[PDB]
Parts: C-alpha cells; sequence; structure tokens
C-alpha cells in the first residue's frame, strides 16, 4: 500500500522508535534497516531474552503478523503494545519503513 499514508500510522510508533537519519535508541530500537535483520541484532539496545533469543528474522511476513499482535509472536516481549490489529494500515506501514534502511536514506 503506501508510504505516505503509513508515515502517519508510524506516529503511534515514534514514540519509543526512530527511523531516518540521527535515529537513535530510546525506549525501543531503532526501526531502521528492519526488514533481513536478525531480531535482537541492533546494537546500545537491552533487548529482552524473548526477543532476542526468538531466530525470527523480520521479513515483511512476520513483521505483518507480529504488529497485529506483539505478545503472541514474542511472548512476554518488553514492547507493551496492543496491535495494529488493522489491514490497510500494517500494509502502509511495511512502506513507510521498507523505504528507509540501514543509516535512513532512501531503499
Ligand atoms: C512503546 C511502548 C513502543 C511502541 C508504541 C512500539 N514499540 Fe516496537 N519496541 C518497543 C520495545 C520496548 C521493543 C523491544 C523489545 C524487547 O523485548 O527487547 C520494541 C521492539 C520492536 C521490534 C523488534 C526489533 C528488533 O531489532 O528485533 C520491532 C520490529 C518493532 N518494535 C516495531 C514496532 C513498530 C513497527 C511499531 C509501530 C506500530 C512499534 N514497534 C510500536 C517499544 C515500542
Amino acid at each position: 500500500q503506501d508510504a505516505a499514508s503509513g508515515e502517519q500510522v508510524f506516529k503511534q510508533c515514534l514514540v519509543c522508535h526512530s527511523i531516518g537519519p540521527g535515529a537513535k535508541n530510546k525506549v525501543g530500537p531503532v526501526l531502521n534497516g528492519l526488514f533481513g535483520r536478525h531480531s535482537g541484532t541492533i546494537e546500545g539496545f537491552a533487548y529482552s531474552d524473548a526477543n532476542k533469543n526468538s531466530g525470527i528474522t523480520w521479513t515483511e511476513e512476520v513483521f505483518r503478523e507480529y504488529i497485529r499482535d506483539p505478545k503472541a509472536k514474542i511472548p512476554g516481549t518488553k514492547m507493551i503494545f496492543a496491535g495494529v490489529k488493522d489491514e490497510q494500515k500494517v500494509s502502509d506501514l511495511i512502506a513507510y519503513i521498507k523505504q528507509f534502511n540501514a543509516d535512513g536514506s532512501k531503499k
């Protein structure tokens, strides 16, 4: 779906997470270069065992399921959020993010 739209839905994400350039960790790990990266991999982030010992590897398909309801895919994770149980939204989320990658740029 669409990114311009998806930027809106990340608003409820930015509260704890960063993206783009000069993105530094916060209550949660920066979401730069998310797709492909290994779960609990970004450094300077005190991941939970649950997150980092999962072996997830964040592909669009598992994020799609995660975001829907976190506690169910990484049961016991530190991310206390009742997901994006909203299908239009999730798709645009996965458009905006995918757009940054690694150091916050376009690809
Ligand atoms: C504050 C309450 C948060 C909101 C709102 C969102 N996220 Fe989050 N996220 C938060 C924490 C504390 C953590 C760490 C979990 C742990 O157990 O260590 C996370 C983690 C993620 C991850 C995992 C990343 C990795 O490198 O493994 C992802 C993919 C993620 N968060 C995505 C995400 C998105 C897209 C959100 C908007 C809908 C979102 N989170 C909300 C804190 C918070």
